């Protein structure tokens, strides 16, 4: 209680969500601490570390399998 | 190339996509090291920390706003 213990039980539990939805369909070399890294930062409302321009690049070049 | 940016990039991007979504729907007291620890375990199909008793009890004792 003075523990989080329910918030940190349902906090995982978000995550393994989205971990299962990702590894259904993530991208052949997609790199699990930069899928956290983001994450964190655009929950804390952060700037993000890569540009949108550089962002967009990215996703284009991988959408091509 | 050696180097993974592409794919580094686009990694970056999704995770910042989960952080905006969870940030827009999240729960008073989310935990972001927990959510990066179940996304991580569920990813690479590691048994989860928490039983889905546990996880359940949670979601549901959360749900209640």
């Amino acid at each position: 209680d003075l523990f989080s213990t329910m918030e940190q039980h349902a906090s995982y539990g978000v995550g393994r969500q989205m971990g299962e939805q990702l590894a259904a369909n993530s991208f052949e070399g997609i790199d699990i601490p930069a899928v956290q890294a983001g994450l964190a930062d655009a929950f804390a409302g952060k700037e993000s570390a890569v540009s949108m321009e550089e962002l967009q690049v990215a996703f284009t070049e991988i959408s091509r399998r």
